[PDB]
């Protein structure tokens, strides 16, 4: 369920199959590295940072589930253990860098609950700017000091 | 009927109102610079290389019209004249450059007649690449040697 973004050879971050779309932050330069998937029509949000394409029907099963669902507590990323509390993801500063936007966050069922546009370095913790639903629609949040990656 | 592009400040090409669509080229970085346009969703592909919204009902009658008619002669755009011979827009070279992405070339009656993609240095004349209509439908025609603008 996940593509690598690459410009010039160099992977840039990611695209995910999330619900029936391919997913990509906006800000992330580059192709997605399937020549089938950059050539899909993309719903482009300047606003929430996120291009979304509908999934080839044959992709359709590759797919992660999605929920609004975020209890505190922690989540699973591709480096480890994502922290969730008082509204705001972190992860240990130095885990994520430039080149890990795209990558889904999720929880124990697999379902996913962000993606990863940055993070804030706040010192030993970073908090982590995503894509993000709520029960009605999705969001875009940001901290402070956030690096885009 | 022609609005600016901008990223960081700096103009980095352009959309125009043609039809019922915002047209801009989806390579060129950046937002548009319209408060209502720049809070639309976009559907961008690289097929055509175009970023296409519906304009907004309050700026529908200041769109241009177009045409896929296309005899040879000479057409219009922001620096003079534009030759048109043998399915081919060509300009002098230097005329367009880096940043002239997404200008308009029209037709006497002041129909749009393509969206200027980029160019084909070919010595003292440069080939547009550009987005024009064939019939009712939107294609992409590059010459050989384009260089996105």
């Amino acid at each position: 369920c996940i593509f690598e973004v690459k410009h010039e050879g160099k992977v840039t971050g990611y695209a995910c199959l999330v619900g029936d779309k391919v997913m990509k932050p906006a800000h992330v330069p580059g192709v997605i590295d399937n020549i089938d998937l950059a050539r899909l029509s993309y719903k482009k949000s300047s606003k929430y940072d996120l291009e979304c394409a509908q999934i080839p029907v044959a992709m359709k099963s590759d797919a992660s589930k999605y929920t609004h669902e975020k209890p505190e507590g922690h989540y699973n990323w591709h480096y480890g253990a994502v922290q969730y509390t008082g509204g705001r993801f972190t992860v240990p500063t130095g885990v994520g860098k430039p080149g890990d936007s795209g990558r889904p966050i999720f929880d124990n069922k697999g379902r996913v609950v962000a993606i990863v546009l940055g993070g804030a370095n706040e010192g030993a913790r970073t908090a982590l700017s995503v894509v993000t639903w709520n029960k009605d629609m999705v969001t875009k949040i940001t901290p402070e000091g956030t690096e885009e990656w």
